[PDB]
């Protein structure tokens, strides 16, 4: 009998199915279009792997041993709840169902209580690194049944990336948790894709630097402090030739940013909750104009860009070494917003976020994975309670090193009307709340002026009222 | 027998009961605590006016005139659709029943379904202005059933702040739309209190002015193409004395913004419509980063802002009035924004909005309220199909003068470590919209690289994805 089952048979469900299978575990699969379920096991069979394929989920959940585990890869939307809806037909007392698509983390939880009425136990779990990650080590981010976890643990610890002796899996917490660190992981990914498209335009613009210079520096970049994924990649796509015409392929591609959801969610949550999130803002203001293609081109056809010609006279030498430390800048600024959205909202859903932990587990298999991730993980191993992750001794030390660098570009920026709006936003957030005083005192003086709003004072305790 | 009724005596519900009084309205009122009934009617009294109050909602009922109609003024909550369905329980077909609250728009759509069931129609009105607009005229912004807004339009008209013999009042649209126009208008306001503040904060601390100093500007400002009710009330908040000490009062209000809900909505409702407000996100930014008045001191405490200490040849000459463009620049801006979120809404709504109706009635009464505005309801009226505000021909000249003002004020801001979020995100939102070419190139090939999300090219049609 099987020791998991999965639904869901796209490119993503077959790598993990195989994933899983190498690892020495047997696995049953299904998708109701069987030729997926005959492509899963063709492959396996190609990889010398065991993939047993089942044409009906009955057959499926009937060779499952106990305590059953079913693994779902299925796209969002009713056919998720159809799914659970079947499984549940056939699952018992103490049987497991675990969702690995990106869900809306409330979904989660009616489906958390709609199982747990059949005493069937939900794990809701983020899964991120792509087919890539699927098929070789991914970041598993589960969360809901503590039971539910350990049942199904040594299969999430060995198919996941490995960063040293540590797999990229925790428990994240009760309820729908995981899912809202994926969340999290996409809108942390969001801003770290705007603000390296901020420092690859900035290069092109100012410093004249052709895709090949762009690849060199990137690839320069990825050798040291800012060694990650996204880095490394951008220095393979700025370098990457067009088959069709002999120019550069990024050159080719339209600028009309697609997306998926978990942004915008993020962005939701923070505005709801009243957690500033403005790099977050940044990278979504950044994708949702880009959308109105026809309209910008009308609009600079009324105002024209004109050439960015550099004052001859103007002071460019370490600019690259600048931009490599603000650019550094903007992540610790972006990552503290991250974080602290994450544990003001721990604190609300008295979820026991373990920040460390995710920070962890963030090291490898994952898109936003960098040797940034392991010094983050330190800083909350030290101090589980850290309220802003830049207030941590080291960060702290390196924000004030590389903040005149982070100024430098946005002057510049400014200067030749290259938009940045990733990098304004994080310079600003990062002033904002190092300021002990703010011109809030205007905006409530304004607001109990046009509607008696009533504001505090400084010097005294009370409510006061003005007749201004 | 009455033309209309009241329900809910607050401030805003006397005034305006008074409102309808003056006008020569016969108007009966009602409140669950009499204690403000009985106020209603000694103020109507020593104004020279009549106002007639009732004891229960059914005496008010009985002394209306067919078509019955009633103004609700109820805090929002559940005692809005208490007070509806009792009134439902004696209105007739062909009564009206009016809600004048801040109230989201959704919840306005459940009770318009609830009243045309029981065949009652129902308008759903913004209302503007305060205290003082609701006594003396107020800009209402009513949507629903146009069978309602005329037989109610008269009194609306009568009651609203006149500009010249123009009445600040428009049919809004089917639906809750009345609702929706309100909640921008106070997203509108969120980005100019923002912006003033980060006017007076750039004035404060790089031209080191004093408030006597500052409120001779923005008086001086309020001469010009700036007048505006927010400009003026700010000129007189910084030049205001405390009367408990010997301070200046702004200087000793506690710089914690409060907020009710409302630019929380249009920020959400932004984001989950794509539609790019990043002037918005700026101005909520900042309140609810001033409510982490704790954090921000202990920030500032290990992040030491030091004295802001001017170049002595720095130029600073025009500074000030570059300032004033600048401010005038991101209010086109930020208008921008808030008028394409209406045009958006409105084709996804099928709401049909008159923009150039919607800016006439935001003239007066309103908190906004602005010859600012005039210009824009000439230019929706000049060309009903106008897409972004400054593509209007004046609108645009403006921009092209006034730019390379709000370019130095950000350069300066940068420098001195000015936190200005609004103005460099009016800015940023400016160069991205009127850029052809955005670095979302980059994003679509990191997309497909991590993803295999697929690009589109610019040279040929289709989908396409790289094995990179
Ligand atoms: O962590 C990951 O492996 C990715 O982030 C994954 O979740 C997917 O690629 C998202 O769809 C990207 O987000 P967008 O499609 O919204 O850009
Ligand atoms: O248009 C108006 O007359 C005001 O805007 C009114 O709606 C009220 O003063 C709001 O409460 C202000 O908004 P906040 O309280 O959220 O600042």
């Amino acid at each position: 009998m099987c020791d998991i089952g999965l639904i869901g048979l796209a490119v993503m469900g077959q790598n993990l199915s195989l994933n899983i299978s190498s690892k020495g575990f047997k696995i049953g699969v299904y998708n109701r279009t069987y030729e997926r379920t005959e492509e899963t096991m063709k492959r396996a069979k190609e990889e010398n792997l065991v993939v047993y394929g089942y044409k009906t989920v009955e057959e499926l959940i009937n060779n499952l041993k106990k305590p059953r585990k079913v693994i779902l890869l299925i796209k969002a939307g009713p056919a998720v709840d159809e799914n659970i809806s079947n499984i549940l037909k056939h699952f018992e007392k103490g049987d497991i169902i675990i969702d690995g698509g990106n869900e809306w983390y409330i979904n989660s939880e009616r489906r958390i209580k709609l199982c747990k009425e059949k005493d069937v136990e939900y794990l809701a779990m983020g899964v991120s690194g792509g087919e890539a990650g699927a098929r070789y080590g991914c970041s598993f981010m589960p969360g809901g049944s503590k039971y539910a976890y350990d049942c199904v643990k040594e299969i999430l610890e060995k198919c996941s990336a490995q960063v040293g002796n540590s797999p990229c899996v925790t428990y994240i917490g009760p309820g729908s948790s995981g899912n809202y660190v994926k969340m999290v992981h996409n809108g942390i990914e969001y801003g770290d894709m705007q603000l390296i498209s901020e420092s690859y335009v900035i290069m092109k613009h100012i410093l004249k630097y052709d895709n090949q210079k762009l690849s060199e520096v990137f690839n320069k970049w990825n050798e040291g402090i800012l060694n990650s994924y996204l880095i490394e990649i951008t220095a393979n796509i700025l370098a990457k030739k067009d088959d069709l015409t002999n120019n550069y392929l990024v050159d080719m591609i339209l600028d009309i940013a697609g997306a998926k959801g978990t942004g915008k969610w993020t962005m939701l949550e923070a505005t709801e909750r009243g957690i500033p999130c403005p790099t977050m803002c940044a990278a979504l203001d950044a994708r949702n104009i880009s959308v109105f293609k026809e309209l910008r081109t009308k609009a600079e056809s009324n105002f024209n860009k004109d050439n960015i010609l550099i004052d001859p006279n103007e002071d460019l030498n370490d600019f690259e070494n600048d931009l490599l430390n603000a650019l550094y800048c903007c992540k610790i600024i972006s990552y503290t917003q991250g974080l602290f959205l994450l544990k003001q909202v721990s604190e609300e859903m008295n979820w026991k976020l373990n920040l460390g932990e995710i920070a962890r587990i963030w090291r490898g298999g994952c898109i936003i994975r960098a040797v940034f991730l392991d010094r983050i993980a330190n800083a909350y191993k030290n101090n589980e309670k850290l309220e802003l992750l830049f207030l941590d001794n080291e960060f702290s030390d390196d924000i004030k090193n590389k903040l005149p660098s982070l100024r430098k570009i946005v002057l510049m920026a400014t200067k030749y009307s290259i938009p940045i709006p990733a990098f304004s936003a994080s310079l600003a957030y990062f002033q904002m709340v190092t300021s002990q005083n703010l011109p809030l005192n205007l905006v409530q003086a304004q607001r109990d002026y046009f509607g008696s709003h009533t504001y505090r004072r400084t010097d005294r305790e009370g409510n006061y009222h003005t007749l201004w």
